[PDB]
């Protein structure tokens, strides 16, 4: 293609590395980017977090149709060149981990997403404030983003999108999409708020996550007992625990919430 060319004479221009660490792959198709650009509705207003701006495809077509793109880069050999290859009036570069990093105000993310950063970044997003975010994963997290309380890819991350997003894969993208060639299939997935937010405490979705293929009083026993409080002392307040008869796997958010607030009532949590 045209944009694996303008990839390998920008790589050879400043002698950088094909792959820098390993989840290093550049998005290399311009129609799988336009769709992701149109899927966002990206306007002359928006104002778009942007993660991982690698050699700035995405980026420029942002910058071309947004009002103001914030872009967040690890690698500051990859900002100087961005600084010198483009022109953009309304781009800001921000050197940093996208995970540690303090964010811009933005109302739309429009972004590939690192496969290292998947994770963390989705949970990180999920609790800011925005209109619209468009994002490539990895097929197999995103298929995980989307998965059905009970199913047996249903994780923390799964029940936090259900809690608090309305989650669309739009389309799956090939291998063939990125240079290097990564050896899965990723997918453009669509992220809107929830009106109705289900505001789940952390810790104690972490305690019940930990070990989901447990029964919920067992999870329960075991993560408070390692926070270092005794198993006399809880044993009868966690044997009433709402929803004792489901596996942590198949917890809807709903049921998490009444487990919250059963636990907040008998003094496990303020
Ligand atoms: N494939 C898509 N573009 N799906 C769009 C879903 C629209 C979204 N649920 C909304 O309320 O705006
Ligand atoms: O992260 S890539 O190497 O599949
Ligand atoms: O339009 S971009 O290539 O600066
Ligand atoms: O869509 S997968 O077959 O590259
Ligand atoms: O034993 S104490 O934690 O009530
Ligand atoms: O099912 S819970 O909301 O009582
Ligand atoms: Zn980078
Ligand atoms: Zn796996
Ligand atoms: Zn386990
Ligand atoms: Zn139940």
């Amino acid at each position: 293609s045209k944009m694996r060319d303008r990839l390998f004479f920008l790589l050879s221009k400043y002698g950088i590395r094909p792959r820098d660490s390993i989840g290093q792959h550049f998005l290399i198709i311009e129609d799988v980017i336009e769709k992701a650009i149109e899927t966002a509705n990206v306007n002359e207003n928006d104002v778009i977090l942007e993660v991982g701006p690698g050699l700035g495809f995405l980026t420029d077509e942002l910058a071309k149709r947004a009002k103001k793109v914030y872009t967040i880069e690890i690698d500051q050999k990859i900002i100087e060149i961005l600084k010198k290859e483009y022109s953009w009036n309304n781009v800001k570069i921000i050197q940093g981990d996208a995970v540690r990093v303090e964010w811009p105000k933005f109302n739309k993310v429009v972004s590939a997403i690192p496969y290292k950063i998947s994770s963390p970044f989705t949970f990180k997003l999920l609790k800011t404030d925005f209109e619209r975010a468009v994002v490539m994963y990895q097929l197999e997290f995103a298929l995980r983003m989307v998965a059905k309380p009970g199913s047996r890819n249903y994780s923390r991350l799964s029940l936090m999108a259900q809690a608090l997003g309305n989650v669309e894969i739009v389309m799956k993208i090939g291998k063939g999409a990125f240079y290097p060639r990564p050896k899965v299939d990723s997918a453009l997935v669509l992220i809107e708020p929830r009106k109705d937010k289900i505001v789940l405490n952390e810790n104690l979705v972490k305690a019940l996550f930990q070990h989901r293929r447990k029964t919920v009083p067992r999870a329960l026993k075991d993560s408070i007992h390692m926070l270092g409080v005794s198993k006399d002392e809880i044993r009868g307040i966690i044997n009433n625990v709402p929803h004792s008869n489901k596996r942590v796997f198949q917890l809807y958010p709903e049921e998490v919430k009444d487990i919250e607030e059963y636990l907040k009532k008998h003094g496990i949590i303020s």
